[PDB]
């Protein structure tokens, strides 16, 4: 029985998008997120450290695309997700990855693409409207 | 044998010195440097990804400061290299760390600064002509 849901990571580049639709999406429908931009406080000895959110949520989500995998910071994000966590990993692919354009010591991101056990956004409403109902499914199941 | 000498990371704050004092003299006396900031380039097959460095580099080499221990992606950098990386690690502290603002799961890092291992900047002429020549010295040990 975590406090958050998910721990949630993005890129700079997708970070407008992150926080209009998935972020105020969740929130409004009673999820209880932690995301560094907002909840890393530096200096604090309890939230100024990167363990606080993935100890204390349930999932962690990543929010993919070519700006994720492509970024020096999302690579070290992933990398700590990759050793700290599974089940509890939840993939969201906002835009398509080029293929074999994830580094191959990020065996985890490979296998789980491979395996096609992402969910990908859809600009379509229709799609959307499963996408979002399929993500609160994915976000309560166990790890 | 490998082609750089040192990866170094370094916080945002800390970059103006690091890159005027620090990468400067190191260049000019011939050390070979890998650091993201020139030498990572997104979406590059081998310069784009964070192993490239680290595995061609003989030593890894942080600059301290609490800018750099409560910086959150500082501490990505430190989980990643405390987990690739023994005697290869090369610690400079450019500013005192408060007693136990490290946090605890960096036990590498703890350790190491419990135990001295690390080289301090000074300010005066004489002990920086010694942090130099000591520099020069631990990036030649071996690993």
């Amino acid at each position: 029985n975590k406090p958050f849901d998910a721990f949630i990571s993005y890129s700079e580049h997708d970070a407008d998008w992150t926080k209009e639709h998935l972020l105020k999406k969740l929130e409004t429908d009673g999820f209880k997120i932690c995301y560094h931009e907002r909840d890393f406080k530096p200096g604090h000895p309890v939230l100024g450290n990167i363990f606080y959110c993935i100890e204390n949520s349930h999932k962690v989500l990543f929010v993919l695309s070519p700006s994720f995998v492509n970024s020096c910071w999302c690579q070290y994000e992933l990398y700590f997700a990759e050793h700290r966590v599974q089940d509890s990993l939840i993939m969201v692919v906002l835009e398509d990855l080029p293929p074999d354009s994830v580094p191959q010591k990020f065996s985890k991101l490979r296998k789980l693409l491979k395996r096609k056990t992402y969910l990908k956004w859809s600009p379509e409403e229709h799609k959307q409207k499963i996408f979002w109902h399929q993500l609160a499914a994915v976000l309560k199941t166990t790890n």
